[PDB]
């Protein structure tokens, strides 16, 4: 039984990158001793050769040399030394599928049955004496290949047998990922994750993301060895910092017509971060949003430490605008953090900026998804063309079956970047631009090209993404038509704030007349925009029974029937079934129309029955302020609703029993919305 | 100016028939002096010749000889004498269109332009001396024609010129009806009626219904001269009597299957006449009515002085049965009046027998019509074939625009006959039988053949006639299907007695639950016969909405849909419009059915909505006596109708609001009738 205190791990690193630190944390988890050369590829052997002179006689010592930037450790020193002894080798190299650099040498390699045949110098383990005898032979220069130097020495059949050199053909200790991606799966335990090679049924110690397998290693690195575990949750999510706070440049990008932009702009005033510590940059590419931004700008200027607007007049491309905002932070030594936030990102968590800063990463994004769907502001995997690909754990992340902070190949729409990273590691201006590749992908490639991890946190609920795809802007109030595409935000803007409480009970609903129910339905903004949309149409004027017309406009005339029918199904239907227990509705309504009452034209509506099972009657403006005059009188009951409430609706039967009358409007203008449901 | 005291009217009569008395009353109206020969046709001249010897020298005297049985006087003696002087004749005969008996003598008659050419001995006026010179020449015998005797003397041209004989060619004084029916119309005044000859524009004094114009004279006799006047009403209706009362034989004839016979039999017990003075004869030709009559017979026997039933077993024809009943009165000297009453005659006036007896006629019928139509129990006129013909005043009589007691050619279904008339004037037994002519016409001919008037009184409202035409007897309770043909009697039997008061108001209708109305609709007899008709069918088992069947029978299965739909239109529709002001109904209902609740089969009905605008729910039996168990529960109201009332119906909305439940029937059997109206 070899002594773990006799095992030394040697690696090379010239900077403490995130990949090097990820390797080190995996080594510390298993209590390895690590010796790092070069913190102050032929240069690797030069440093190792020098380092090995101290151990030229140490037959008692076992040394494992591995890369660090693209390596993680998955097993303990005890298991590692046990497998090394089981190999019966005195210096065991990692094996792989490809013979590089010299392809011609593939002939001299011994025949291997089912295992890997060729050597890989990214990982080997052996006695210090044997290793010293190999690396002392290096005399070349730093730019010459170390793989071929180790190669050439191995294919010397006399030296291979003298020093007992071997390759780990079946990945018992070393797992090189290149050419073996389909052999490697995660193997889970309670508080630990490692990999299994399903082709050889081994549990390797060293995971080497050699070649173009860096993202596959980033994926494995999110779990192995203590990254995320079924019982402890994620391991580095808590350890890395899970009076005044840092100064932030907040950059907002409006690159397309976007629903609910006034709501987004107002939400910027609500973010829970000292506004005297935030500098706002806003780029707007759309003339459609200029009034929205002009409306909000006085509040934004009074809120934040400084503000800057770059408008459509400047004709900046999205990539040119993102380069500009990011460089404004880069060239300002007081910008400690850069917060990029796209207009289609809805932040429900107002502490999002604090939470992301505390995670203490170079680059980190909050996870945001389209409501109820899988599409999110990140990708788990890339196609070889850098097109989207679904990763093995993407659904679990999006559905928050697994929460944590994840190393991912692509993020978008919202991220927080350390300002010192922009200055020291990505100093160039062409981060998003400079190629015909998409600006958002060019950004991610730029960071991946520097070995900077792109982190994604689903540790908290942060918000959602708006659908902007086919946002029809040919309306006076286009967000009225957003009931299908963004129903969550449509509800928060247009459905009455106290509706849900009324639907759930709590005594909001009233019964002012027998079997006439009264509940809040529409917000004041919905009422104003619906009225304004009706008057914008302008062409004013039904299924009533007396023994009966109104000046009105039907939803179909203005192209709002399908939308109003959706509101009926989603909000009125459930309300009716709660208030008339035993009745069930699909919210059929052929008659949906706004009627206008004025003393100048039609001020009243004579007694009648509606052609409906029940009628919805929503006031749309204020009694007293917008009109003087009565509301609705149900004759068989001697009951009048004298004071209608703007966003509140009446629910009453349409036939037989509720003969009703529209009392004359005596001043101003009275607008109501009425649907004859279930005819 | 000739003196009216110098005018003597001479007529002949061997008995004081109604026609003679009608003539006399018309003579008394104008204050004529009448000398009647023979109260103790050649015999007419013999009596006149003898009578004239007293006046052979009376040049101061004017004498008018007229028949009496078929004559009425229409003008005064003053007008008569004025016209006689204007004629410039000394003996003026009536003229007519036909030369009888000898047709050959038509040549010797003087040419007449537009007027009547030939003589008629039924009426003439002249000086007593001139008349004596003519009638003293008669020496023949009583069976020889008087017309030819007067004829032959007139066509003697020398005697015609010597005595100044003339004919009333243009009907200035005498109006013979035969051959001039289209020349004669009534001329009305305030308190007097006479005739005008429109062909000559005259106002005759003497109306002679000679030949086959006796019925036309009877028609004129109903008005002329003081018969019926626009301002005094009828003149003989009041004058002829308009402790114990006379004994009556009441004869009832059931000659066809007749609706509501139990009601007729019960009504016999209600007639306002001392039953100890009435003897009941009832003939029933129908086996269908034997149970009806057997049911009633103990009450009838205990009510009347004596009773006799002649059943279908005897195989009497209608004419043989009417002869038998009438002869039972004829051969009984204690039968002072015979009252014949057909089963299809509904007497609403319970004093009908008293009223008709008081009118003091030989034969008189109360006017009865089919409800709302013109057909009645009398004819105003006959075709020459004795088929029905409409008279000039028939509609006025039927509509009671003119009321009185009318001399008519035909009566049926109800009449009161003086018993002494049967004994002394119509002693034969073959009154209705003896020929292939219809029994009811043979009866009328028999009386007309004896100069007996058939009177008809519409002075009061007496009753109506049932439709019996196509009475379908293939039912357990055939009168249930009589809603179309006899709706007045159908209502009195089957509609709840307090329905009409409830429809008119008066606080009968109740509202036990909100918008559930409760009113009496069906009589207990309707409920029992409907239930019994359902069980007679036997084959027990819908448009309900829950989140829902019943053991029931639909009206269509038993052939009662059209009838029930008529009840809905006539009685439920108006009730619904009164109780739901503003709602209007045509009473559409596709679902009409009786459901049965029993603990053994289906005892309850789970909560549901009906497929209807409103639902009619009529209990059909008694809670407690027929079943134990609850009724109807409306869930949204916490309101139960625990005690249903047998003939009462519930009226409630069918959709949205009145989710309702049929509480379990725990004993017996519960029957209800339900219609889903206006689906
Ligand atoms: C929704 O309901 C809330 C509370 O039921 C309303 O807020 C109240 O408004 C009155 C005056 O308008 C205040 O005196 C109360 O203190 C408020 N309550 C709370 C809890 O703030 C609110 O106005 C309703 N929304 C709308 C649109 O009418
Ligand atoms: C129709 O209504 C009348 C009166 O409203 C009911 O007759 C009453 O019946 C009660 C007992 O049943 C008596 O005490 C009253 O004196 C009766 N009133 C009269 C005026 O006679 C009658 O029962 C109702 N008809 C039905 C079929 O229920
Ligand atoms: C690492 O070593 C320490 C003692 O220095 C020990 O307490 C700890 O449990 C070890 N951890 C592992 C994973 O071996
Ligand atoms: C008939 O004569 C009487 C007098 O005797 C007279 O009062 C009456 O008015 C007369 N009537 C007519 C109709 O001439
Ligand atoms: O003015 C009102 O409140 C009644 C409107 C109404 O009943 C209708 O539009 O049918
Ligand atoms: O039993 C009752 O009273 C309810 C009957 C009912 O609602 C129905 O027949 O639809
Ligand atoms: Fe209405
Ligand atoms: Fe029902
Ligand atoms: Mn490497
Ligand atoms: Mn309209
Ligand atoms: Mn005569
Ligand atoms: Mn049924």
């Amino acid at each position: 039984p070899v002594n773990p205190e006799k095992l030394l791990v040697i690696t090379v690193a010239t900077a403490e990158t995130e990949g090097y630190l990820r390797f080190l944390r995996s080594a510390e988890f298993f209590n390895y001793t690590v010796r790092t050369l070069g913190l102050g590829g032929g240069q690797k052997v030069r440093w190792l050769k020098k380092e090995m002179e101290k151990y030229a006689d140490r037959e008692d010592m076992i040394i494992m040399f591995v890369d660090s930037y693209d390596v993680i450790l998955a097993g303990s020193p005890t298991e590692l030394l046990k497998k090394f002894v089981q190999s019966g080798s005195r210096l065991l190299f990692s094996a792989e599928s490809f013979c590089w650099p010299e392809w011609g040498l593939a002939e001299q390699y011994p025949e291997v049955g089912t295992g890997k045949r060729f050597l890989n110098s990214g990982g080997f383990i052996g006695f210090a004496t044997t290793i010293h005898q190999i690396v002392r032979q290096w005399k070349y220069k730093d730019d010459d290949d170390d793989q071929l130097f180790y190669t050439r020495l191995y294919l010397d059949p006399g030296l291979r047998e003298k020093l007992s050199l071997n390759l780990d053909h079946k990945s018992r200790i070393f797992q090189n990922l290149n050419g073996a991606l389909d052999e490697v799966v995660l193997k889970f335990d309670r508080n630990r994750v490692r990999i299994r090679n399903v082709a050889y049924d081994t549990l390797p110690i060293v995971v080497h993301g050699n070649g173009p397998t860096k993202l596959q290693l980033n994926y494995l690195g999110n779990y192995v060895p203590n990254g995320w575990t079924p019982e402890g949750g994620c391991g580095f999510c808590n350890q890395d910092r899970r009076q005044p706070p840092p100064r932030v440049f907040l950059a907002v990008f409006v690159e397309q017509p976007t629903p609910f932009l006034p709501r987004f702009l107002q939400r910027l005033l609500l973010l829970d971060y000292p506004p005297d510590r935030v500098t706002l940059f806003l780029h707007n590419n759309e003339v459609f949003h200029e009034p929205h931004i002009a409306d909000s700008w006085p509040q934004l200027q009074d809120h934040f430490s400084a503000v800057k607007l770059v408008g459509p007049e400047e004709a900046l491309s999205p990539g040119e605008a993102r380069d500009m905002a990011m460089d404004l932070c880069r060239q300002d030594p007081e910008c400690e953090f850069y917060f990029s936030l796209d207009a289609d990102a809805v932040l429900t968590n107002l502490q999002t900026l604090r939470i992301l800063i505390e995670e203490n990463r170079k680059v980190i994004a909050p996870m945001l998804s389209r409501h109820g769907k899988l599409w999110s502001n990140f990708w788990g995997a890339l196609s070889p063309d850098e097109y989207y690909a679904r990763s093995e754990d993407y659904v679990e992340l999006v559905q928050r079956k697994r929460v944590g902070v994840w190393n991912v190949p692509y993020i978008s729409q919202a991220y927080v970047i350390r300002g010192d990273t922009l200055r020291m590691e990505l100093p160039q201006r062409d981060v998003f631009s400079g190629s015909d590749t998409d600006p958002d992908m060019a950004f991610c490639k730029s960071f991946r090209d520097k070995g900077i991890f792109l982190h994604l946190s689903n540790q908290h609920e942060f918000g959602r993404l708006l659908a902007t795809s086919r946002y029809d802007t040919e309306h006076l109030h286009p967000d009225l038509w957003q009931i299908f595409d963004n129903p969550v935000d449509w509800k928060e803007q247009y459905i009455h704030e106290n509706y849900s409480r009324a639907l759930e009970g709590e005594g909001i609903v009233e019964q002012p007349c027998p079997d006439v129910y009264w509940f809040p339905l529409l917000s004041e903004q919905m009422c104003d925009e619906l009225v304004a949309e009706m008057e914008h149409y302008g062409q004013w004027s039904d299924s009533r029974l007396a023994g009966v017309p109104t000046v009105d406009i039907h939803m179909k005339q203005v192209g709002y029937e399908d939308q109003w029918l959706q509101l009926l199904r989603t909000y009125v239907g459930p309300m009716t079934e709660s208030l008339f227990p035993g009745y069930h509705t699909k919210a059929r309504a052929v008659m949906n129309f706004v009627v206008r009452y004025r003393p100048d034209e039609q001020p009243s509506l004579r007694p009648h029955h509606d052609s409906s099972t029940f009628t919805l009657n929503v006031a749309l403006n204020h009694k007293g302020l917008d009109y003087e005059g009565g509301g609705c009188r149900f004759l068989r009951y001697d009951c009048v609703i004298s004071s209608p409430r703007k966003g509140w609706a009446l629910l009453h039967p349409g036939r037989l029993t509720h003969y009703h009358e529209g009392l004359p409007t005596t001043w101003g203008t009275r607008y109501i919305m009425v649907s004859f449901v279930d005819p």
